[PDB]
């Protein structure tokens, strides 16, 4: 049994609700909470910017120490970092940004990333201002992630054409 509330359950594995990641970090405190990152952790925007917000910046200064030590992310991958107030740590996955010309089949490799924990907090990799289709993110998830996956989309429109188009 866990905290999650509310949501609704796709596969064995894999839950979706309509909320706000950093609200809904906030009142469970998961042991992960993925961030929709970037190469260079520049948490400026979308999920990134407002998980980031939510912390007082906390984030962004440590991500910039990271930076600094290891060089930037590939896309497609990863790095466990502090999840300060919001959960135990912050998995921070780049998937590709279609905005940029990167990859779409890079957007499995950047799922892969989930089953390296047990259970996560998460947004649709590559959605949003990453420009990717939100139907095709989740489709992707379903058939990547086996760990358990409890995935908040923001937006209520694309949470029920989600839910309704989902085979
Ligand atoms: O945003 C998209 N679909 C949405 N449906 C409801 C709210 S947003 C999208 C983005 C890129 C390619 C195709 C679709």
């Amino acid at each position: 049994v866990n905290s999650f509330s509310g949501y609704l359950k796709l596969t064995d594995n894999v839950y979706i609700k309509n909320a706000d990641i950093v609200e809904e970090a906030k009142k469970v405190k998961p042991t992960v909470v993925v961030n929709a990152a970037n190469v260079y952790l520049k948490h400026g925007g979308g999920v990134a910017g407002a998980l980031n917000k939510a912390t007082n910046n906390a984030m962004q200064v440590e991500s910039d120490d990271y930076i600094a030590t290891n060089g930037p992310l590939k896309v497609g991958g990863s790095c466990v970092l502090s999840g300060h107030n919001l959960a135990k740590h912050c998995l921070h996955v780049v998937g590709p940004n279609v905005n940029k010309g990167e990859d779409i089949q890079l957007l499995k490799s950047a799922y892969e990333n989930f089953n390296q924990h047990e259970v996560l907090l998460a947004p649709l990799l590559s959605a949003g201002i990453f420009g990717a289709d939100p139907i095709h993110s989740l489709r992707v998830c379903v058939d990547t992630v086996r760990t358990n996956v409890y995935l908040a989309v923001f937006d209520k429109n694309l949470y029920d054409k989600l839910v309704s188009s989902f085979l």
